[PDB]
Formats: C-alpha cells, sequence, structure tokens
C-alpha cells in the first residue's frame, strides 16, 4: 500500500536549501517516485544551484531507499511579479535580477511547458514579510500588502498560471500556520492575515479547480519545524520549545514528518479529500491550555 | 436602546443559590422586565426556599434600579426524570424526593401551564457529572451515561416539553464550556463530552424549533465564573487564575457578564441570532498560546 | 436593561447613504445615545451631505423614540490612503477629491481629536473590490490587494489612527461575510479572502488592543440584508432567495436586526466578549445542506 | 514511498460484512501488511462467518495485488456492554447471546491479550440507534442514551480496555459524520450528538493515551458511502445524490477512499498527526451553499 508518484511530475515553488519545508516535501514526493521540478527565488538561486553542484547537499539528500534525490531542473523565481511588465526597472537592474531569465509566474510556466509540457503536482512553500517582526498595531500598509502577496496571492498565481498544464486528477498543496485562527503574538507584519487569506483560498480554489479540472486543493497547518535550542531566543525557537511541552503528544516535529503527510495528500490515495486545512503538528491545535503554565503546578 | 422583556417569562432551570450563573440570568432577566419562574433540583430546594424566606439572598436580589428581584414561583425539579413512572421506586421513597411532588420533567410543564398558561423564555443552567473527577479513560459507562442525561439530554427534555408552551418569537439559552471543542484536563467524567453534545443540539434544535415554533435556540460557551483565589487550588481556582492571565484582556469574569449577554440573547433586539455559540469568556477561547509559559520570558 | 451609550460617540467609517448596514448601525447607536460621528467616502460625499440638507434621508433617520438620528459631523474620508504623502498626484487632481480635504486615515483622525479630542466606539463598515465579479482563477494581483486593502487593512489603519484617542473600555466592531469560511462562489475578486483577514486581524487584535488600552474587537459576520426580490437576479438578490429558503429560521434579515447586535457588542453589557465572529444570519452558517435541494422532494 | 504495517496488528471493531466502511479499512490495512483481526457484533456473527466459509465474500476480499484478504481471528462482541456482570439476564438468555462467549469489552481484550498478547491499530466503526429515524424534539432520553452508549462510549471502552496491550507508538482511528458540527436533517435519535461526543473524545483521548502510551488518536468524518440509486429514497440515497451534485469535486465516494485514508492514519507516516478530524467527503464540508438550489439557476 504505498504512494505511488511513478510517472508523475511535481513543481516545487520555494525550496532555497535543504532546512524547510519545502526541501523536505521534495524528499518525499521523489521516495514515492515523482519528478521533481523546483522553483528558486531567484536572489537564492546562485547559491543554492552552486552548494548543489559542490555535494553540500548531498546528506541531505538521502532517500529511505539510500538512493540520493534527483532535481530534474532547477527554474529561478519571483512569486510577487507575474509578467514581466510588472516588473520595477529598478528590480530588473538588481545583478542578481539581471543574471536570470524567465522568472516571472507567467515565465516559468511557459517554460515548464516547453520542457516538459505537463505536471501532475503542485507545491507551495513560499512565504515572506518584510514587517513579520512588528504587531498589527504597527505594521504598514505596504508591509502588509507585501506579505499577502508574496504569501497569499502568489498560490493564487501559480495555481491559475499552472492549471492548464496539470493533468487532471492532479493536486495542489500549500503550508499554513495557525496564526491563522489563533492568536500566537510574535507572528506579525499581516502573515497571520496572509496565513488566513491562503486558507480560505484553498477551499475556493477547490472548488473552482475542482469543477474545472479534477485537481484536489489542500493545505497543511505546521508546526514549528524543528528540534530545540539549548536557548530558545527568537520566535521560532520559543514555539518549539512551547510545542514540545504542551503537546498532546510530546516529541519533537520534523520536516520528514510533514512531506510524508504532503505526499500522501497529492497522492491519488487522498481522491476523497480537498479544501482541507490538515494539522501536522503534533496535535496542538486542539488544546485548550498549556500545561506548562504556573498555574497548574 | 433597551432590553424590554417586560410582560414576558422566563422559566429557570437550574437555579439553588445566589453563586451560579443560572442566579446571574435571573437578575438579568428580572431587571429586563421579565417575569421569574424557577426550576430547583429537588434535593436542594427546601435549602433554597429556606434562605430566600430567611432574607440570606437579599443582597443578591439587589437590581441595578435599586428594586429587589422577584421569584413569582418556585418549582422543584429533576431533570434526569421525564415522566413519573421513570423513577426508581428507590428515589420516590428518598426523604428529598418524598417530601415534594410534580417534579419530573413532564410534571414541571403541566404545573407552570396550569399556572401561568405560556411562556417565552428558557433558560437551561443545568449539569451534573459524578465521575467529573476522573479521566475518559478512567470514566465508567454509568458515570458518563449520567453526565450526558442530567447535562445534556435534559435541555433536549425541557425543550419538547415546554414548547407546546412557548408562545412563538421566544427564545431559549443554554450554558457551555469550551472543553468541548478543545483538550481541557481536569473536566473529565465525561462533562466535556456532554458540553459537545449540547452545543450540537443547540443547532439542530434551532432548525426543529426554529420552524415549528419560531423559537430561537442559543447556547453561551462561558468562562470560568469568579474572582481570584489567595491559593488557587482545584480546578476552577485555577483556570480562573490561568484565564486571568491569558486572555487578551486582563479582567475576571462575572456573572453579571454572562446574565446581560443572556438577557440580550433571549431579547427580541437578537431576532436574527440562532444555532450560536456565543463566547463570553474575556476572549480566552482565541488565544493560540499562554502568554504565561515559562517559554516566554 | 438598557443598552446606553449615553455620553458616548461612536465614529462609523462607511457611511453613504441611508441603505446599508452601516446607516443601521449608527441608528442604533444613536437610539441607545451615543454621538454619531461619520466618515464617507470622498467620491460619495456631496451627494450624500447633499441629499441629507434636503431631508432625503428623513423617513430614515426616524428612531424608535419616534425623534430622529443626529449626525454631529461628517468628515470626507478614503481608507486606502493612510498619509498625505501617500496620495497619487492623480487622484489628489480628480475633482471629488480636490473639492475635500483632510480625508485620509492620518487626517481624518487628526481633526476628530481636534474637534472632539475622544472616541469610545469604532465602526467599521467599509468595503470594496474592482473584480468582485470575477474567480479568484481570473483574479488580478492588484485587483486582488487592492479588495485587501480597501477591505482589511482599513480596519487596522482605523483602529491603530483611532487607538490614541479612544477612551479605555471602548469598542471596536467590523461587518464580515460567512464566504470567508466557507465556498460562497459568485463572492470573488479577493473579497472572500479580505474577509478571512479581517476576521483574523479581529482576533490578534483584540489581543494588541485588549491588553494596550483594554478595548473590546469584535466582527459580526451577517446575512444579505435586505427582503425578495421579484425576479431575484444579482448575486445578493439569489443570497436573499437562498437564506430565506434554507435558513433554520425562515424570515427575511433586515438592518434593524445587525445594527441591534452592533449596539449590545460595543456596550458595556458586552464587556467579556473580544475575539468574536458573531453571526446575525438568521442561523444560516449552521445548516449542512440546502432544504430546498432537488434532492430532498 | 509505502504504508508498512508489516508486523502490525490491527483490531477492527464493527464488522458485519463486506458492505461497511469497516470492510474497507480492513482491506487497506491488510493491503498494506497488517495482521487483522475482527470483532462482530454477537447477533450478526453467525451469518458472518457463515458467508466468510462458504466464499460469499471472496470477491470484496481482493487485495490491489491480487491476493485475497486475511481475517486471522473473529471475535464476537457486544460494545455496550463493559463486563459480564453487565449483561441483563435476558440477554445472556437471548439465542444469540447463548451461542457465544467472551463478547464484553472487557472480556474481548482478555482474549486477544491471551491470543496474541499486543496490539498496534485499534479501529472504531461502531454504530446504532434505535431512534434514528426521530427528530431530537421526539427522542426519548433512552433512544438518546441508547446512541450515545453504543456510538460514543463504546470507543471509550475499547480504547481503556485495550491501552494496557498496545504498544506504544499505536494508534487508532474512529469514524464520523458531519452532522456533528452541521445541522442535516434526517439524522436524528441522538446519532447527531453521539458523533459530537465521539469528536471531542478524540481529543481528550489523543491526550490522555499520547501522554500515557505515546497512542496517536484520530477520528475520520467521512461522506455518505456509495454509487448513487436509480431513485434515492430514503436518507443514505438522497445524500449521495446530494453530495455527488454538490461538492466541490464531483465524483461519488468509495470504501476503498475512505480505507486508504485510515491506513495512512494510523501508519507511522502520520506520526506528526493526532486529535484530528479529517474530512474524508470530496469536500462537501467546505461548501457554503448548495449549487443545487433552485435559486441559481
Ligand atoms: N518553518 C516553520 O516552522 C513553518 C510552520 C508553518 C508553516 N510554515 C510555512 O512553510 C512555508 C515554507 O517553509 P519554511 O519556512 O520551512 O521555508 P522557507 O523559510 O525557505 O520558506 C520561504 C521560501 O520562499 C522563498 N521565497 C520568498 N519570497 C519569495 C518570492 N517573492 N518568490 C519566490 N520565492 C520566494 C524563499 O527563498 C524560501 O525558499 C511557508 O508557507 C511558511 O509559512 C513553516
Ligand atoms: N460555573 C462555571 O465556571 C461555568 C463555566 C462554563 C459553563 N458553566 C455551566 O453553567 C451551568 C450552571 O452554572 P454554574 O456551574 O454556575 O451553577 P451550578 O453549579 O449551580 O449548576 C448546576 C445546577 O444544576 C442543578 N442540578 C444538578 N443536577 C440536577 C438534576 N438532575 N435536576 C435538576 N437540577 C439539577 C444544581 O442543583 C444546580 O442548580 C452548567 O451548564 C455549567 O456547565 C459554568
Ligand atoms: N450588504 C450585505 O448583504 C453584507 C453581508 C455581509 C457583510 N456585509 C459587509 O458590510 C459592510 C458594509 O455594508 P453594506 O454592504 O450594507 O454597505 P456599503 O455597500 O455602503 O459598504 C461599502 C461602504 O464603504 C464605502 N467605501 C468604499 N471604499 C471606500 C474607501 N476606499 N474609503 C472610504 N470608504 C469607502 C462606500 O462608499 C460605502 O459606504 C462591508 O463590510 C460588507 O462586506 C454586507
Ligand atoms: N455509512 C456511511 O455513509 C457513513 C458516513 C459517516 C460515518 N459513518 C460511520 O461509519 C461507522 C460504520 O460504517 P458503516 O455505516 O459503513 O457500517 P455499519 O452500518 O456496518 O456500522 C455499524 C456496525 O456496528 C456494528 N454494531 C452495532 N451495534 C453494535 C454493538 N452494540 N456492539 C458491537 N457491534 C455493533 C454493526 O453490526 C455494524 O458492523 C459508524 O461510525 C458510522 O457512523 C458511515
Amino acid at each position: 500500500l504505498p504512494i505511488d508518484l511513478r510517472g508523475k511530475r511535481a513543481f516545487i515553488a520555494g525550496i532555497a536549501d535543504d532546512n524547510g519545508y519545502g526541501w523536505a516535501v521534495a524528499k518525499s514526493l521523489a521516495a514515492a517516485g515523482a519528478e521533481i521540478l523546483v522553483g528558486t527565488w531567484v536572489p537564492a538561486l546562485n547559491i543554492f544551484e552552486t552548494s548543489l553542484r559542490r555535494g553540500k547537499f548531498d546528506q541531505s539528500r538521502v532517500l529511505p531507499d539510500g538512493s540520493l534525490m534527483e532535481i530534474k531542473k532547477v527554474y529561478p523565481l519571483d512569486a510577487v511579479f507575474d509578467n514581466p511588465e510588472d516588473v520595477p526597472e529598478d528590480v530588473k537592474a538588481n545583478k542578481r535580477y539581471a543574471g536570470s531569465s524567465n522568472w516571472t509566474v507567467q515565465e516559468a510556466a511557459e517554460c515548464v511547458r516547453q520542457d516538459f509540457g505537463s505536471i501532475d503536482i503542485l507545491v507551495h512553500s513560499l512565504a515572506n514579510g518584510p514587517e513579520v517582526s512588528k504587531p498589527l498595531l504597527e505594521t504598514s500598509r505596504k508591509g502588509y500588502l507585501a506579505a499577502i502577496s508574496a504569501s497569499s496571492y502568489s498560490f493564487v498565481s501559480l495555481l491559475s498560471h499552472f492549471l492548464p498544464i496539470m493533468n487532471p486528477g492532479g493536486a495542489s498543496i500549500s503550508l499554513t500556520y495557525i496564526a491563522s485562527e489563533r492568536i500566537i503574538p510574535g507572528y506579525g507584519g499581516g502573515m497571520s492575515s496572509a496565513k488566513a487569506a491562503l486558507e480560505s483560498d484553498t477551499r475556493v480554489l477547490a472548488f473552482e479547480a475542482g469543477r474545472k479540472q479534477n485537481i484536489r486543493v489542500n493545505t497543511i497547518s505546521a508546526g514549528p519545524l524543528g528540534s530545540r535550542a539549548a536557548k530558545a531566543i527568537g520566535f521560532i525557537d520559543t514555539m518549539i520549545e512551547y510545542s514540545y511541552n504542551n503537546a498532546p503528544i510530546q516529541k519533537t516535529l520534523t520536516a520528514d514528518e510533514v512531506g510524508n503527510a504532503a505526499a500522501f495528500l497529492v497522492s491519488p490515495l487522498a481522491s476523497a479529500i480537498t479544501g482541507a486545512t490538515i494539522y501536522v503538528d503534533n496535535g496542538l491545535n486542539s488544546m485548550g491550555v498549556a500545561l506548562d503554565s504556573p498555574v497548574f503546578k
């Protein structure tokens, strides 16, 4: 009873290294036999392809079977720009953006088409929020819109641009965070807002794309990725700790854990699931209180 | 813009003293001019009516206007028994149950009818759970069913028995607790389960009774009632503390607070609200983490 | 048991006429004795103040007591612009925007301050979405961002700009729609998304502002406003019909209905409610199926 | 990337034939290599084992690999009775119950232990509700309690009785229905209530058992199982039709579909998922309106 993505190909948007959720899903899709195409942020591209050439990610490419993951092709990409006319002359003039081409959503999509003709899976693992450090109360309109644009609308833009080249019976999947439904102080600059929009769109799109092309649309609401810090300082480190303490099952969360769920979800096994927000967070979201609250001892 | 329940009468099930949510709603309904009828648990009846005669609740009956609340009539009542044939000879033989009569749901309802002919508001403020101290894992089938019977089904039984005598455009309201949707360790013996059922039934009944008699059906999901203990020991004391610390608005919760919401809800002002779970818990339910978790300092 | 907003003042953002939810809440706040300040979209301002001068809204200003609603002051306002430096020379050059002044969020707020010094209630009744007619799949990035900006971020901008002048123990309230949580085909152009963000922000802000200034933050998730069309054509007309048929309580929805809930919510009676999404939609949101589905007869 | 339950054994409670969800999950678990133990209702036992002997289920036992499913052992079982002292002399005297032995939850569990020593997976596929045809308004207290007992508490009883013999890192899974969260007229007699309780308990137990033995606890909220009737008459037939029409993805639902999700969930791949209600209903739960409502054409 395997997850079989043999003869299927995925496009994974949001891979810059071996340390995020994105890398993890790729691994999983690859373990299940899918053909892997990557979309890399174009400021990040170089270092990415360079370390990959050099073998830097070799240990991070080991599959269960022991073989090594293959990335059939790396595509540069800035998901805040749909078409080329949209780019600010000042962006197209930046060294980084100067070094590559065909990096708009519309362009990436045209390439894939020209290169492979089709796809079966779409993975969104993107996000970005300039003022993510500030509270809403202190978030600028521009910093807020930026988070929404890169973190929400990007999914919409990708889905619509790739849809014409998705074989029906295909699936897409995106990564969300519970700061959409509940107050998680620290996750500011409109990221929370952006995660809320993403989720809702997940539903709508499941309708739009389900009816339109028989495509499944789902999002996975993950936990803080990683193991404990010797000194939990900063937001993520903190959440990791908090979650380790307060969750129904006491353990840490691994990328592998999120990737397997993803692979499952984009797989045929999951033919009856769409417009879902799946929690893969060690059951944290379900708790009413924190176990570690000082009142309880 | 007043809440006007002048010329309306409420039946409040679950009043044994001046210290619970039930007393609070009565006060509120009474401030708004409703005619107050009480249903008192029949083990509790005596002490109740006795202290009330004696003036023991006088300070607790003060209305805003300064006058004193009036209870038009106290009806004894055991909401685990619908009809008289249902009572175990061993219950009917107990001193307490021996002292009163017409205490089944079916009987109480017949009385009211014979005494007043009609009602407009129905308040459920009942609950009871023998093994509420044990974890589900350790809850007996009998202790579990008991919680459901007294805490869930009782609402269903009251609604159905009173419905024929409720003027259309009337409303009912019940008290719930968030341990239905989220894990709140400590609230065991099937109370959690019982609160879950109640809520769902709230919805269904809103459908059944809305369509049947133009009756609104809602539940209020409250916080731990009361102010701080010098030594928070025990479940409630603990929750009060926890909530005071961790809530979006830092303050305590008062019965008045729950009563006003109730009065509002059963009032005509609320003509577009039904099949709702209203949170009156200082916004606790909305939080993702506890502020007091030691990881955060 | 009245809703008393005597000696309180509200600022209502999003009044252009007597036909929306906004007008309704004002009425309600006014019935409860609050002092009414309006923020009018500045393209709409003129016609507004003109018809109001002329008596056009006289029948729509009748309060329950029989008297007539008073608007202490109308302030022009475009909630997509925070500070004056933000305005495009091409907007400031448009006849309409040319006729008025002090219309940025930052400016409106400064005025109020200079005119009244303070406020107690904040009402957001704003929304706008250029491509609201298109499906997400066909919504432009710009049309999507526009909906979010005018429909989501505007609340954030108002709250933050007015906060310094809100007496603690005050409240704000905004209008939402269930297309945030569930698929409602027809409500496109990112409005759905925008309603999702608003809700989430409602929660966060309740935290930010609750802790910061003892301000309550809530949103009301309303139904389609209005009575039946002889020919339900178009989105709203359709929803009205659908809701009339399928709701747990069969009736239409009136603005009065939404206004009363609002008044209640911003009132002191509601001191224990924050980070809530209150449904005032005749219980529609709670249903699992449509009664009118042809399968059921 | 397989779902590997090689060297694992499951106990499936609620198998009486090849036509329910229960049969389906067994198949799935079996495809993934788990060792299958069945708990059969003891009125149903005989016909079950008889047709199975005879080959009646042969076509229904075909695995993907082509081989045939094996049931290592069938255990009789009535999940409304925990211990033998609990049985009414009038039940133990009924032909059916007379023919078998060790059929209480406590007894079944002792047997398994004595026969296999341990288990890894626990599947609950049980339900039963005498007055399921009546509306709550017309449901008896006894008919209501019966639904809860057989449909809710049974899970609690099984979990607790099997827990001592579950290898840590194991999982349990139960089948729920959306009539718990939303009004689905027709699903009466307290089934709705019972499904609500089950879900909540799913959460709590995930806490209790997660912390206690490192066991994952989840429930799957399924759609109406089956394909279209030529004449949709009756509740299920109706729901199937309705769902086919109104769902985001237009298709029917197959048992296979629910089984695969289950297998996944009880599998190690799912190590970060617990206290979840997974929807496997073709995305129906996410919709706001019915597409087939006559208002929309
Ligand atoms: N990391 C966590 O603990 C956690 C928890 C919940 C959800 N998530 C979500 O997971 C996703 C990513 O996972 P992660 O945080 O592990 O990885 P990450 O931090 O690498 O994710 C951001 C990625 O997006 C890329 N990116 C940013 N802006 C871009 C733009 N304009 N165009 C194209 N690419 C751009 C970055 O280069 C990077 O690859 C996001 O959706 C994030 O919200 C993460
Ligand atoms: N107290 C809290 O902090 C809190 C929080 C959330 C919800 N609630 C709910 O509020 C309601 C009651 O409020 P409370 O706890 O303040 O008051 P309470 O403790 O007085 O409530 C129980 C009441 O039910 C009566 N009662 C018990 N069994 C009965 C039976 N078989 N027949 C008739 N009457 C019976 C008791 O005598 C008593 O009046 C319950 O629904 C409870 O779950 C309370
Ligand atoms: N009308 C309904 O059936 C319904 C249902 C649910 C929610 N709502 C919500 O109610 C609110 C408004 O109610 P309504 O639709 O009855 O009234 P409406 O249509 O008058 O609301 C829009 C208002 O915002 C103003 N406006 C638009 N863009 C603006 C900008 N940039 N700056 C300042 N003002 C601007 C308009 O002039 C108008 O007063 C919105 O939040 C809407 O989503 C309405
Ligand atoms: N069938 C559907 O469309 C659907 C939709 C959602 C959820 N479900 C749920 O799936 C589960 C079962 O699936 P199904 O309906 O396909 O199969 P089913 O109808 O065979 O389920 C009931 C099973 O429980 C057994 N049973 C009843 N009372 C018992 C008792 N006291 N002791 C022991 N066993 C007893 C029956 O013999 C039978 O095997 C239930 O949880 C049901 O609510 C089904």
